[PDB]
């Protein structure tokens, strides 16, 4: 079973925008969202990654509680959110802690309820409403071995440089 | 200038929908949002009203720091944002810390910046998207004047009961 | 399917145990825990009942956050945590949200993960560990069958007052 | 050994002063201090009591971890801050948990340490020092004795009602 | 228009004064305060600065939600607090942050109300009242221009080493 | 008078327990607690030691207030909690902030009072209760002297590498 470790830059609950600057690893406020909205969970990058877009691949942690911005997380994928943004490719992979039996029921996309996949689908469609030239489309969820192939090649990517 | 006491229901910040019942004065959990959405403003109602729906007149109340649900603030309007939901009317009042001088340059709608009164519509545009018949059209900002008629007529027809 | 309304006395996480005054409905600090412990969910009682030992039915409801003290939460049973203290009989209605379709998946005792049922035990096993001539026996889970017998004849005792 | 409720206003930590009003009970928002400073300890007022300025008996109580805004403590005194401000006398109570033992060791003003008193002293004297026409002047801790006789005298006062 | 960036060390509302280790970059609790006072808005340094007293210039951000110890903010400044204290010069420059339109009003020290001037300089006057041999004298408000050359020098200071 | 860094890891009050990388000096979660218990006091290790068990040597540090997770506080002992766990020895040096004179009273083992040691022990011979294959034996409290020779061990062991 895959595994890897998550850098959560921003806990869920949040309207504080955090980023890591990927040369120091310095935790860095990119802004204030400008909708009334939080972040539905906690939130950050896969160490380690270079995304079909030149970033680290993002991941969403599923947590019992959150952490603060930087923490490592060992983390396994259960699905992903597939989609384009005004950056282009933004994919999010949905990952549960690993190595831990309370979330063993949880394997694939069908395992998380639709009011969680549709709470946190809602929040990247809509948290830059208010903010012009910017956009989101194509917004999906895809099942675990799409989300395993894609931090698979994005390993790779890393590793080629 | 018209002032008038706002019973303050859901912190600033809040994802949990909290109500008064009006016969006992409890203050009740009525759901956690559907929503990965907060409430941008402290939210609650103004004590004696009876507005165009025949509920207490919902107030909005801008203040530096949040309260605790079911916390009195004494409250002046500066403006109003009109709107229709499956309810019918729905109206909001927008208010400011009554007697308090650091808010005396917040007289009428226009001294609000942009940037929060399109942040609240958003709010309230959206928070309910994820709840299967229920919408919301006609979403306006109205200045202090139309805010203080619907307050008056509220007074009124809390009065005759 | 029966429902209820619980007012909750202690958010989830704390360790002030907070308690009502039965007769005028203020809430008060019963007092600070003796041991390292958090209360494991939101805990209260049932408002018009008249337990086994002569005060309200307990209740833990399950929540997505936490509300504050002295709220009401309608409820609705899914199992029992059974047990017996120094004040003898001391039960609690395990409960989720009433009329919420993100809980409809809870029916019963067997659909609330061990782990969660075995943390609420450890809390109610050992909370008092520190406190001398206080101690608990007799702690069982119970089916919802049972809760809903148990909420049902002290509802009853209530009226017949 | 003398003991009373206190029903906390404001929790330790906390910049917006909220007050009771006592016709009703309902907690109010008096205002968000004009100072950046925070309530030092958990303050309210003894129920039942008219102090020597026509108010409740103000009280400050040393906790463990604070309460909320209307939440009543079981208290007894240590001993007082004796003030005069713009309003006259306006004298507090300090306070600790009654009935329980690890509170055993407060007994009298000399049992709570040096840094605690003068921060407390160093709150009440600088609070209001932005608020124009507000002074506070004959600022003194006095011990237990003199503390229980202010609260026996405004609790006769308050029965002589 | 003149920006950097500020690792902001303390949160707004904090009591814990915290502080950076300039050789490692490890975040140090250097006190809790000896007054009961919270530090008014979030507070740190400009990075790659040698200010006038041999230390990095500091810094006071104001922002709609706080943020943690150690993260960066891209800030630009509007004016600065002139002071000298037991150290020397201890001048802090206050700031917006930068490249956000809701900020473009906040040109100058003119356009900051002087509730929020008066309660920094409170602060500063005032929160090392209970620790002996640490005076703070001369303290003044000055505008944009001398904020931005006092930058401008440090960083300059900064380069020669 | 000995003193030395502690890196904070865990807050008092949390139910994350979090560790350092000592590799990397990055922070990660290392689980939920699996018990309804909270850090009783901040938790962290002390910089450039090797203790008994080969890991940085673990300290408790009392605090007026909490710190964040990767803070450095300079702190002296005053006694050790002395246990073997299934990882063998696990001891914790308790520990006050140095230099600072609101706990110069705070010498020895004796003048921390038997409620909180007894709640420190409390805590570590639960928290892993509902973790099969885990248990603690030998659980004592010791004096300073005992602290101090275990520090000094561990950073002469440090050094030898
Ligand atoms: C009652 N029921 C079906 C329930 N399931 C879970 C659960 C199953 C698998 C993972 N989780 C999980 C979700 C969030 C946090 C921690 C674990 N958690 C709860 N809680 C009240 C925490 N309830
Ligand atoms: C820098 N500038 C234009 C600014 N204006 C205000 C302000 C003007 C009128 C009312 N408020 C107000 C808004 C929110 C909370 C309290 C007061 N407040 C701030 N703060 C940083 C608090 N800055
Ligand atoms: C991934 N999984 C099985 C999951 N199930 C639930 C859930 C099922 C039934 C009720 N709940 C519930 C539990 C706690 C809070 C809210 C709802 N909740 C989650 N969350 C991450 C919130 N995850
Ligand atoms: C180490 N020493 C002398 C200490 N004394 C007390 C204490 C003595 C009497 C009352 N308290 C008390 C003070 C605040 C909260 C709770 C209890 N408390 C602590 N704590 C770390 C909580 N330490
Ligand atoms: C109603 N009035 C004049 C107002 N102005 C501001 C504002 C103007 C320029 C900057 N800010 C600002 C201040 C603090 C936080 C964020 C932005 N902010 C508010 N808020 C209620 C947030 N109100
Ligand atoms: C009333 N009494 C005996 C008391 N002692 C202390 C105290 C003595 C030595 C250290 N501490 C200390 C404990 C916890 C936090 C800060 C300092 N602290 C308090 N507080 C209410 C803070 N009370
Ligand atoms: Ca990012
Ligand atoms: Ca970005
Ligand atoms: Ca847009
Ligand atoms: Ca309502
Ligand atoms: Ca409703
Ligand atoms: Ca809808
Ligand atoms: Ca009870
Ligand atoms: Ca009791
Ligand atoms: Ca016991
Ligand atoms: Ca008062
Ligand atoms: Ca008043
Ligand atoms: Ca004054
Ligand atoms: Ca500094
Ligand atoms: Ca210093
Ligand atoms: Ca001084
Ligand atoms: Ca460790
Ligand atoms: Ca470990
Ligand atoms: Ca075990």
């Amino acid at each position: 079973a895959m595994q890897f470790d998550v850098t959560i830059e921003i806990p869920k609950g949040q309207r504080n925008k955090y980023e890591v600057d990927h040369e120091t690893g310095r935790v860095r406020l990119d802004r204030y969202l400008y909708t009334p909205m939080a972040y539905p969970t906690d939130y950050g990058f896969i160490e380690d990654t270079l995304g079909d877009d030149g970033d680290p691949l993002d991941a969403l942690v599923l947590l019992p509680q959150p952490v603060f911005p930087g923490v490592l997380v060992a983390a396994r994928p259960v699905g992903m959110f597939r989609m384009v943004d005004e950056h282009g490719g933004d994919d999010k992979v949905l990952c549960v802690p690993a190595g831990d039996p309370r979330w063993d029921h949880v394997q694939d996309i069908g395992d998380v309820p639709a009011f969680e996949l549709d709470a946190i689908k809602h929040f990247f469609v809509h948290y830059k409403d208010l903010e012009p030239g910017k956009f989101v489309k194509a917004a999906d969820w895809v099942d675990r071995a799409e989300a395993e192939a894609e931090v698979q090649r994005s390993v790779e990517r890393f590793k080629a440089g």
